[PDB]
Protein backbone atom coordinates (compact mmCIF):
# COMPACT_ATOMS: atom_id res chain seq x y z
CA UNK A 1 0.00 0.00 0.00
CA UNK A 2 0.85 3.87 -0.82
CA UNK A 3 1.05 5.12 3.08
CA UNK A 4 4.98 4.19 4.15
CA UNK A 5 6.01 3.90 7.80
CA UNK A 6 7.82 6.77 7.33
CA UNK A 7 4.31 8.85 6.51
CA UNK A 8 2.78 7.58 9.44
CA UNK A 9 6.07 8.94 11.59
CA UNK A 10 5.33 12.01 9.68
CA UNK A 11 1.91 11.82 10.89
CA UNK A 12 3.04 10.83 14.65
CA UNK A 13 6.50 12.87 14.45
CA UNK A 14 8.38 10.29 15.97
CA UNK A 15 10.04 7.45 15.00
CA UNK A 16 8.38 3.62 14.96
CA UNK A 17 10.85 1.25 17.33
CA UNK A 18 10.76 -1.54 19.81
CA UNK A 19 11.86 -1.39 23.06
CA UNK A 20 12.67 -4.58 24.51
CA UNK A 21 12.40 -5.08 28.42
CA UNK A 22 14.19 -7.94 30.03
CA UNK A 23 15.03 -8.99 32.99
CA UNK A 24 13.81 -11.76 35.99
CA UNK A 25 10.65 -11.82 37.66
CA UNK A 26 9.80 -9.02 40.25
CA UNK A 27 13.05 -6.97 38.51
CA UNK A 28 10.71 -3.95 38.20
CA UNK A 29 9.49 -4.56 34.57
CA UNK A 30 6.51 -3.38 34.53
CA UNK A 31 6.97 -0.60 35.99
CA UNK A 32 9.54 1.02 33.92
CA UNK A 33 7.46 0.20 30.73
CA UNK A 34 4.58 2.60 33.02
CA UNK A 35 6.84 5.43 33.75
CA UNK A 36 8.52 5.56 30.92
CA UNK A 37 5.10 5.12 28.72
CA UNK A 38 3.62 8.14 31.11
CA UNK A 39 6.80 10.14 30.26
CA UNK A 40 6.40 9.37 26.57
CA UNK A 41 2.61 10.37 26.76
CA UNK A 42 3.64 13.93 28.39
CA UNK A 43 5.80 15.09 25.67
CA UNK A 44 3.23 13.50 23.00
CA UNK A 45 4.39 10.39 22.11
CA UNK A 46 2.67 7.51 21.59
CA UNK A 47 3.42 4.40 22.94
CA UNK A 48 1.85 1.16 23.67
CA UNK A 49 3.13 -1.95 25.98
CA UNK A 50 2.83 -5.34 25.49
CA UNK A 51 3.21 -6.86 28.44
CA UNK A 52 3.99 -10.53 29.37
CA UNK A 53 1.46 -11.07 31.59
CA UNK A 54 -1.45 -9.49 29.19
CA UNK A 55 -0.31 -11.22 26.07
CA UNK A 56 -0.69 -14.32 27.77
CA UNK A 57 -4.44 -13.84 28.58
CA UNK A 58 -4.89 -12.78 24.70
CA UNK A 59 -2.86 -13.43 21.85
CA UNK A 60 -0.66 -15.96 24.08
CA UNK A 61 -3.38 -17.38 26.15
CA UNK A 62 -2.61 -20.85 24.83
CA UNK A 63 0.95 -21.00 25.75
CA UNK A 64 2.40 -22.54 28.52
CA UNK A 65 5.74 -22.04 30.44
CA UNK A 66 7.26 -24.98 28.97
CA UNK A 67 10.74 -24.05 27.58
CA UNK A 68 9.50 -23.97 24.12
CA UNK A 69 6.20 -21.99 24.85
CA UNK A 70 8.36 -19.48 26.33
CA UNK A 71 10.38 -19.52 23.16
CA UNK A 72 7.38 -19.21 21.34
CA UNK A 73 5.55 -16.54 23.22
CA UNK A 74 8.58 -14.05 22.99
CA UNK A 75 8.43 -14.61 18.99
CA UNK A 76 5.19 -13.49 19.11
CA UNK A 77 5.71 -10.29 20.81
CA UNK A 78 8.51 -9.91 18.83
CA UNK A 79 6.31 -10.20 15.74
CA UNK A 80 3.22 -7.94 17.11
CA UNK A 81 6.13 -5.94 18.43
CA UNK A 82 7.08 -5.35 15.17
CA UNK A 83 4.18 -4.71 13.36
CA UNK A 84 3.59 -1.60 16.21
CA UNK A 85 7.11 -0.36 14.99
CA UNK A 86 5.89 -0.34 11.73
CA UNK A 87 2.66 2.01 12.59
CA UNK A 88 5.41 4.41 13.70
CA UNK A 89 4.71 3.40 17.73
CA UNK A 90 7.11 3.38 20.53
CA UNK A 91 6.40 -0.34 21.21
CA UNK A 92 7.70 -1.29 24.76
CA UNK A 93 7.79 -4.78 25.50
CA UNK A 94 8.10 -6.20 28.95
CA UNK A 95 8.37 -9.96 29.26
CA UNK A 96 10.81 -12.22 31.10
CA UNK A 97 12.27 -13.58 27.97
CA UNK A 98 15.12 -15.16 29.54
CA UNK A 99 16.47 -17.33 26.74
CA UNK A 100 19.10 -15.05 24.89
CA UNK A 101 18.82 -16.77 21.40
CA UNK A 102 15.10 -15.69 21.20
CA UNK A 103 15.23 -12.05 22.39
CA UNK A 104 18.14 -12.02 19.56
CA UNK A 105 15.91 -13.54 16.71
CA UNK A 106 13.11 -10.72 17.82
CA UNK A 107 16.57 -8.05 17.38
CA UNK A 108 16.60 -9.55 14.12
CA UNK A 109 13.10 -9.12 12.49
CA UNK A 110 14.02 -5.36 13.12
CA UNK A 111 16.36 -3.08 11.32
CA UNK A 112 19.58 -2.27 13.02
CA UNK A 113 18.79 0.72 15.26
CA UNK A 114 15.08 -0.13 15.46
CA UNK A 115 15.39 -2.37 18.61
CA UNK A 116 16.83 -1.24 22.27
CA UNK A 117 17.33 -3.92 24.57
CA UNK A 118 16.96 -2.93 28.21
CA UNK A 119 18.17 -5.05 30.73
CA UNK A 120 16.89 -4.73 34.48
CA UNK A 121 20.03 -5.58 36.21
CA UNK A 122 18.74 -6.60 39.50
CA UNK A 123 19.88 -9.70 41.72
CA UNK A 124 17.49 -12.71 41.92
CA UNK A 125 17.82 -11.88 45.90
CA UNK A 126 16.68 -8.61 45.54
CA UNK A 127 13.66 -9.40 43.50
CA UNK A 128 13.26 -12.18 45.60
CA UNK A 129 13.13 -10.59 48.48
CA UNK A 130 10.81 -7.91 46.99
CA UNK A 131 8.59 -11.01 45.72
CA UNK A 132 5.25 -9.06 45.12
CA UNK A 133 3.44 -12.02 43.77
CA UNK A 134 4.54 -14.40 45.81
CA UNK A 135 5.98 -16.48 43.30
CA UNK A 136 9.44 -17.20 44.67
CA UNK A 137 8.14 -18.40 47.57
CA UNK A 138 5.98 -20.79 45.65
CA UNK A 139 8.71 -21.91 43.34
CA UNK A 140 10.91 -22.67 46.08
CA UNK A 141 8.22 -24.86 48.00
CA UNK A 142 7.74 -26.95 44.20
CA UNK A 143 4.53 -25.64 43.99
CA UNK A 144 5.51 -23.91 40.62
CA UNK A 145 8.37 -26.12 38.60
CA UNK A 146 10.70 -24.53 36.35
CA UNK A 147 10.48 -20.89 37.31
CA UNK A 148 12.97 -18.69 35.88
CA UNK A 149 16.13 -17.98 38.20
CA UNK A 150 15.02 -21.12 40.42
CA UNK A 151 14.43 -23.85 38.22
CA UNK A 152 14.61 -22.90 34.69
CA UNK A 153 17.92 -20.15 33.32
CA UNK A 154 17.66 -16.14 33.01
CA UNK A 155 20.25 -15.54 30.24
CA UNK A 156 21.05 -12.03 30.69
CA UNK A 157 21.88 -10.16 27.65
CA UNK A 158 25.58 -9.28 26.13
CA UNK A 159 25.31 -6.57 24.28
CA UNK A 160 22.19 -4.49 25.42
CA UNK A 161 21.98 -0.93 24.39
CA UNK A 162 20.76 0.24 28.34
CA UNK A 163 21.16 -1.48 31.49
CA UNK A 164 18.72 -0.26 34.57
CA UNK A 165 18.73 -1.09 38.10
CA UNK A 166 22.09 -2.03 39.32
CA UNK A 167 22.69 0.29 42.28
CA UNK A 168 20.84 1.08 44.78
CA UNK A 169 17.28 3.08 44.97
CA UNK A 170 17.20 3.79 41.52
CA UNK A 171 13.65 5.17 40.97
CA UNK A 172 11.33 4.28 37.98
CA UNK A 173 11.19 7.61 36.87
CA UNK A 174 15.07 8.76 36.97
CA UNK A 175 15.28 5.01 35.37
CA UNK A 176 12.46 6.10 32.55
CA UNK A 177 14.36 9.64 32.45
CA UNK A 178 17.57 7.56 31.38
CA UNK A 179 15.48 5.87 28.41
CA UNK A 180 14.31 8.87 27.44
CA UNK A 181 17.27 10.52 27.04
CA UNK A 182 18.87 7.64 25.16
CA UNK A 183 15.89 7.57 22.77
CA UNK A 184 15.38 11.59 21.91
CA UNK A 185 19.26 11.38 21.37
CA UNK A 186 19.22 8.32 19.13
CA UNK A 187 16.44 10.42 17.15
CA UNK A 188 13.75 8.42 17.91
CA UNK A 189 11.62 10.94 19.32
CA UNK A 190 11.38 13.25 16.26
CA UNK A 191 9.87 12.24 12.23
CA UNK B 1 -0.34 1.62 33.75
CA UNK B 2 -1.67 5.31 33.92
CA UNK B 3 -1.97 5.99 30.28
CA UNK B 4 -5.70 4.83 29.10
CA UNK B 5 -6.94 4.14 25.53
CA UNK B 6 -8.83 7.55 25.66
CA UNK B 7 -5.36 9.13 26.50
CA UNK B 8 -4.30 7.96 23.00
CA UNK B 9 -7.50 8.64 21.33
CA UNK B 10 -7.29 12.19 22.40
CA UNK B 11 -3.45 12.19 21.52
CA UNK B 12 -4.62 10.77 17.76
CA UNK B 13 -8.20 12.53 17.68
CA UNK B 14 -9.69 9.62 16.21
CA UNK B 15 -11.00 6.22 17.98
CA UNK B 16 -9.46 3.05 18.17
CA UNK B 17 -11.43 -0.06 15.82
CA UNK B 18 -10.82 -2.95 14.02
CA UNK B 19 -12.20 -2.66 10.34
CA UNK B 20 -12.45 -6.61 9.91
CA UNK B 21 -12.54 -7.31 5.92
CA UNK B 22 -13.76 -10.68 4.98
CA UNK B 23 -14.60 -12.04 1.04
CA UNK B 24 -12.84 -14.78 -1.31
CA UNK B 25 -9.49 -14.70 -2.54
CA UNK B 26 -9.97 -12.24 -5.49
CA UNK B 27 -12.81 -10.24 -3.79
CA UNK B 28 -10.80 -6.96 -3.27
CA UNK B 29 -10.14 -7.12 0.34
CA UNK B 30 -6.15 -5.73 0.29
CA UNK B 31 -7.78 -3.28 -2.43
CA UNK B 32 -10.07 -1.98 -0.73
CA UNK B 33 -7.68 -1.90 2.86
CA UNK B 34 -5.42 0.41 0.94
CA UNK B 35 -7.74 3.02 -0.79
CA UNK B 36 -9.45 2.78 2.66
CA UNK B 37 -5.96 3.85 4.61
CA UNK B 38 -4.50 6.03 1.50
CA UNK B 39 -7.92 8.11 2.21
CA UNK B 40 -8.19 8.20 6.20
CA UNK B 41 -4.26 9.38 5.99
CA UNK B 42 -4.61 11.87 3.78
CA UNK B 43 -7.32 12.89 6.78
CA UNK B 44 -4.76 12.82 9.69
CA UNK B 45 -6.07 9.22 10.51
CA UNK B 46 -3.67 6.91 11.65
CA UNK B 47 -4.77 3.33 10.66
CA UNK B 48 -2.66 -0.01 10.03
CA UNK B 49 -3.52 -2.66 7.95
CA UNK B 50 -3.08 -6.83 8.88
CA UNK B 51 -3.05 -8.67 5.41
CA UNK B 52 -3.37 -12.03 6.03
CA UNK B 53 -0.32 -12.69 3.16
CA UNK B 54 1.72 -10.33 5.42
CA UNK B 55 0.98 -11.82 9.03
CA UNK B 56 1.36 -15.09 6.70
CA UNK B 57 4.96 -14.36 6.21
CA UNK B 58 5.49 -13.33 10.08
CA UNK B 59 3.50 -14.18 13.10
CA UNK B 60 2.14 -16.86 11.72
CA UNK B 61 4.52 -18.05 9.28
CA UNK B 62 3.76 -21.58 11.59
CA UNK B 63 0.18 -21.63 10.20
CA UNK B 64 -0.90 -23.87 7.09
CA UNK B 65 -4.41 -23.65 5.19
CA UNK B 66 -5.62 -26.68 6.92
CA UNK B 67 -9.16 -25.73 8.70
CA UNK B 68 -7.49 -25.83 12.43
CA UNK B 69 -5.03 -23.41 11.12
CA UNK B 70 -7.25 -20.94 9.73
CA UNK B 71 -8.84 -20.80 13.06
CA UNK B 72 -5.58 -19.76 14.63
CA UNK B 73 -4.92 -17.74 12.08
CA UNK B 74 -7.64 -15.94 12.50
CA UNK B 75 -7.79 -15.85 16.08
CA UNK B 76 -4.28 -14.27 16.28
CA UNK B 77 -5.67 -11.39 13.80
CA UNK B 78 -8.09 -10.77 16.04
CA UNK B 79 -6.11 -10.67 18.75
CA UNK B 80 -3.40 -8.21 17.14
CA UNK B 81 -6.47 -6.11 16.12
CA UNK B 82 -7.47 -5.92 19.26
CA UNK B 83 -4.35 -4.68 20.65
CA UNK B 84 -4.12 -2.18 17.71
CA UNK B 85 -7.63 -0.64 18.66
CA UNK B 86 -6.39 -0.70 21.85
CA UNK B 87 -3.48 1.65 21.06
CA UNK B 88 -5.68 4.70 20.05
CA UNK B 89 -5.54 3.00 15.72
CA UNK B 90 -7.90 1.81 13.24
CA UNK B 91 -7.12 -1.40 12.61
CA UNK B 92 -8.01 -2.97 8.82
CA UNK B 93 -7.48 -6.44 8.90
CA UNK B 94 -7.71 -7.84 5.27
CA UNK B 95 -7.99 -11.78 5.45
CA UNK B 96 -10.13 -14.49 3.93
CA UNK B 97 -11.37 -15.36 7.37
CA UNK B 98 -13.79 -17.74 5.74
CA UNK B 99 -15.49 -19.47 8.89
CA UNK B 100 -17.81 -17.60 10.64
CA UNK B 101 -17.83 -18.89 14.07
CA UNK B 102 -13.69 -17.56 14.05
CA UNK B 103 -14.98 -13.96 13.04
CA UNK B 104 -17.71 -14.04 15.18
CA UNK B 105 -15.14 -14.71 18.10
CA UNK B 106 -12.94 -12.07 17.00
CA UNK B 107 -16.03 -9.41 17.19
CA UNK B 108 -16.63 -10.87 20.73
CA UNK B 109 -13.09 -9.66 21.85
CA UNK B 110 -13.93 -6.16 21.26
CA UNK B 111 -16.44 -3.71 23.24
CA UNK B 112 -19.81 -3.02 20.90
CA UNK B 113 -19.20 -0.54 18.32
CA UNK B 114 -15.74 -1.36 18.17
CA UNK B 115 -15.93 -4.07 15.68
CA UNK B 116 -17.14 -3.25 11.89
CA UNK B 117 -17.26 -6.66 10.05
CA UNK B 118 -16.51 -5.66 6.17
CA UNK B 119 -17.77 -8.04 3.80
CA UNK B 120 -16.32 -7.81 0.15
CA UNK B 121 -19.56 -9.82 -1.40
CA UNK B 122 -18.20 -10.30 -4.95
CA UNK B 123 -19.47 -13.77 -6.00
CA UNK B 124 -17.04 -16.43 -6.85
CA UNK B 125 -17.16 -16.35 -10.29
CA UNK B 126 -16.34 -12.94 -10.43
CA UNK B 127 -13.16 -13.69 -7.96
CA UNK B 128 -12.09 -16.63 -10.38
CA UNK B 129 -12.33 -14.26 -13.53
CA UNK B 130 -9.92 -11.62 -11.68
CA UNK B 131 -7.74 -14.90 -10.54
CA UNK B 132 -4.98 -12.14 -10.14
CA UNK B 133 -2.51 -15.15 -8.50
CA UNK B 134 -3.74 -17.88 -10.76
CA UNK B 135 -5.16 -19.54 -7.95
CA UNK B 136 -8.13 -20.70 -8.34
CA UNK B 137 -6.66 -22.23 -11.66
CA UNK B 138 -4.50 -24.30 -9.83
CA UNK B 139 -7.13 -25.20 -6.99
CA UNK B 140 -9.48 -26.31 -10.19
CA UNK B 141 -6.35 -28.62 -11.73
CA UNK B 142 -5.83 -30.22 -7.81
CA UNK B 143 -2.72 -28.63 -7.28
CA UNK B 144 -3.58 -26.75 -4.05
CA UNK B 145 -6.52 -28.66 -2.27
CA UNK B 146 -8.89 -27.03 -0.18
CA UNK B 147 -9.02 -23.92 -1.84
CA UNK B 148 -11.54 -21.38 0.06
CA UNK B 149 -14.60 -21.06 -2.28
CA UNK B 150 -13.77 -24.54 -4.35
CA UNK B 151 -12.77 -27.56 -2.04
CA UNK B 152 -13.61 -25.19 1.64
CA UNK B 153 -16.25 -23.80 2.71
CA UNK B 154 -16.70 -19.85 2.71
CA UNK B 155 -19.28 -18.44 5.09
CA UNK B 156 -20.36 -15.12 3.99
CA UNK B 157 -21.26 -12.52 7.38
CA UNK B 158 -24.82 -12.99 8.49
CA UNK B 159 -25.27 -9.52 10.08
CA UNK B 160 -22.25 -7.39 8.62
CA UNK B 161 -22.17 -3.75 8.85
CA UNK B 162 -20.67 -3.27 5.89
CA UNK B 163 -21.59 -4.89 2.94
CA UNK B 164 -19.14 -3.79 -0.55
CA UNK B 165 -18.93 -4.79 -4.20
CA UNK B 166 -22.30 -6.31 -5.10
CA UNK B 167 -23.02 -4.37 -8.20
CA UNK B 168 -20.64 -3.76 -11.15
CA UNK B 169 -17.72 -1.17 -11.39
CA UNK B 170 -17.94 -0.23 -7.67
CA UNK B 171 -14.35 1.23 -7.61
CA UNK B 172 -11.85 0.76 -4.55
CA UNK B 173 -12.12 4.88 -4.07
CA UNK B 174 -15.92 5.04 -4.36
CA UNK B 175 -15.80 1.93 -1.51
CA UNK B 176 -13.10 3.60 0.46
CA UNK B 177 -15.23 6.59 0.87
CA UNK B 178 -18.85 4.73 2.15
CA UNK B 179 -16.21 2.85 4.87
CA UNK B 180 -14.91 6.33 5.74
CA UNK B 181 -18.24 8.08 5.80
CA UNK B 182 -19.64 5.28 7.97
CA UNK B 183 -16.43 5.73 10.24
CA UNK B 184 -17.24 9.36 10.18
CA UNK B 185 -21.12 9.19 11.12
CA UNK B 186 -20.45 6.82 13.68
CA UNK B 187 -17.93 9.44 15.51
CA UNK B 188 -14.37 7.33 14.95
CA UNK B 189 -12.86 9.62 13.40
CA UNK B 190 -12.56 12.28 16.38
CA UNK B 191 -11.47 11.75 20.34
N1 LIG C 1 12.74 0.93 40.39
C1 LIG C 1 12.22 0.19 41.53
N2 LIG C 1 12.73 0.34 42.76
C2 LIG C 1 12.23 -0.35 43.81
N3 LIG C 1 11.21 -1.20 43.67
C3 LIG C 1 10.66 -1.39 42.45
C4 LIG C 1 11.16 -0.69 41.36
N4 LIG C 1 10.45 -1.06 40.27
C5 LIG C 1 9.53 -1.94 40.64
N5 LIG C 1 9.67 -2.14 41.96
C6 LIG C 1 8.83 -3.05 42.75
O1 LIG C 1 9.16 -4.38 42.54
C7 LIG C 1 7.93 -5.15 42.35
C8 LIG C 1 7.94 -5.77 41.07
O2 LIG C 1 7.87 -4.89 40.00
P1 LIG C 1 7.26 -5.29 38.60
O3 LIG C 1 7.32 -4.09 37.71
O4 LIG C 1 5.88 -5.84 38.76
O5 LIG C 1 8.20 -6.47 38.17
P2 LIG C 1 8.32 -7.31 36.80
O6 LIG C 1 9.76 -7.37 36.24
O7 LIG C 1 7.22 -6.57 35.96
N6 LIG C 1 7.64 -8.74 37.44
P3 LIG C 1 7.07 -9.94 36.40
O8 LIG C 1 5.75 -9.40 35.81
O9 LIG C 1 6.65 -11.21 37.30
O10 LIG C 1 8.03 -10.37 35.32
C9 LIG C 1 6.81 -4.20 42.37
O11 LIG C 1 6.03 -4.41 43.53
C10 LIG C 1 7.40 -2.87 42.38
O12 LIG C 1 6.79 -2.04 43.33
N1 LIG D 1 -13.18 -2.58 -6.57
C1 LIG D 1 -12.59 -3.39 -7.63
N2 LIG D 1 -13.10 -3.41 -8.87
C2 LIG D 1 -12.54 -4.16 -9.84
N3 LIG D 1 -11.46 -4.90 -9.62
C3 LIG D 1 -10.90 -4.91 -8.39
C4 LIG D 1 -11.46 -4.15 -7.37
N4 LIG D 1 -10.72 -4.35 -6.26
C5 LIG D 1 -9.73 -5.18 -6.55
N5 LIG D 1 -9.84 -5.52 -7.84
C6 LIG D 1 -8.92 -6.43 -8.53
O1 LIG D 1 -9.14 -7.75 -8.19
C7 LIG D 1 -7.85 -8.39 -7.93
C8 LIG D 1 -7.81 -8.88 -6.59
O2 LIG D 1 -7.82 -7.89 -5.62
P1 LIG D 1 -7.18 -8.09 -4.19
O3 LIG D 1 -7.36 -6.82 -3.42
O4 LIG D 1 -5.77 -8.53 -4.30
O5 LIG D 1 -8.02 -9.30 -3.64
P2 LIG D 1 -8.08 -10.01 -2.19
O6 LIG D 1 -9.51 -10.13 -1.61
O7 LIG D 1 -7.05 -9.09 -1.43
N6 LIG D 1 -7.27 -11.43 -2.68
P3 LIG D 1 -6.60 -12.46 -1.52
O8 LIG D 1 -5.34 -11.76 -1.00
O9 LIG D 1 -6.07 -13.77 -2.29
O10 LIG D 1 -7.53 -12.86 -0.40
C9 LIG D 1 -6.82 -7.35 -8.05
O11 LIG D 1 -6.02 -7.61 -9.18
C10 LIG D 1 -7.52 -6.09 -8.19
O12 LIG D 1 -6.98 -5.31 -9.22
N1 LIG E 1 7.41 -20.71 35.67
C1 LIG E 1 7.30 -19.29 35.56
N2 LIG E 1 8.41 -18.54 35.32
C2 LIG E 1 8.31 -17.20 35.20
N3 LIG E 1 7.11 -16.57 35.32
C3 LIG E 1 5.98 -17.27 35.56
C4 LIG E 1 6.05 -18.66 35.69
N4 LIG E 1 4.80 -19.11 35.94
C5 LIG E 1 3.97 -18.05 35.97
N5 LIG E 1 4.70 -16.93 35.74
C6 LIG E 1 4.17 -15.60 35.62
O1 LIG E 1 4.09 -15.14 34.30
C7 LIG E 1 4.77 -13.89 34.19
C8 LIG E 1 5.82 -14.02 33.22
O2 LIG E 1 5.41 -14.26 31.90
P1 LIG E 1 6.36 -13.86 30.71
O3 LIG E 1 6.91 -12.46 30.94
O4 LIG E 1 5.53 -13.94 29.45
O5 LIG E 1 7.49 -14.99 30.71
S1 LIG E 1 8.30 -15.47 29.54
O6 LIG E 1 9.44 -16.25 30.08
O7 LIG E 1 7.52 -16.32 28.69
O8 LIG E 1 8.85 -14.32 28.80
C9 LIG E 1 5.37 -13.59 35.51
O9 LIG E 1 4.82 -12.41 35.99
C10 LIG E 1 4.95 -14.61 36.39
O10 LIG E 1 4.07 -14.00 37.27
N1 LIG F 1 -6.01 -23.09 0.29
C1 LIG F 1 -6.03 -21.66 0.26
N2 LIG F 1 -7.20 -20.99 0.43
C2 LIG F 1 -7.21 -19.64 0.41
N3 LIG F 1 -6.08 -18.93 0.22
C3 LIG F 1 -4.89 -19.55 0.04
C4 LIG F 1 -4.83 -20.95 0.05
N4 LIG F 1 -3.55 -21.31 -0.15
C5 LIG F 1 -2.82 -20.19 -0.29
N5 LIG F 1 -3.64 -19.12 -0.18
C6 LIG F 1 -3.23 -17.74 -0.19
O1 LIG F 1 -3.19 -17.14 1.07
C7 LIG F 1 -3.98 -15.96 1.06
C8 LIG F 1 -5.02 -16.08 2.05
O2 LIG F 1 -4.60 -16.14 3.38
P1 LIG F 1 -5.58 -15.71 4.53
O3 LIG F 1 -6.25 -14.40 4.16
O4 LIG F 1 -4.75 -15.59 5.79
O5 LIG F 1 -6.61 -16.93 4.64
S1 LIG F 1 -7.38 -17.35 5.87
O6 LIG F 1 -8.44 -18.28 5.41
O7 LIG F 1 -6.53 -18.05 6.80
O8 LIG F 1 -8.03 -16.18 6.49
C9 LIG F 1 -4.60 -15.84 -0.28
O9 LIG F 1 -4.15 -14.67 -0.88
C10 LIG F 1 -4.09 -16.90 -1.05
O10 LIG F 1 -3.26 -16.31 -1.99
MG1 LIG G 1 5.46 -7.49 35.08
MG1 LIG H 1 -5.22 -9.76 -0.46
Amino acid sequence: CSVEKVDRQRLLDQKGCVIWVTGLSGSGKSTLACALNQMLYQKGKLCYILDGDNVRHGLNRDLSFKAEDRAENIRRVGEVAKLFADAGIICIASLISPYRTDRDACRSLLPEGDFVEVFMDVPLSVCEARDPKGLYKLARAGKIKGFTGIDDPYEPPLNCEISLGREGGTSPIEMAEKVVGYLDNKGYLQA
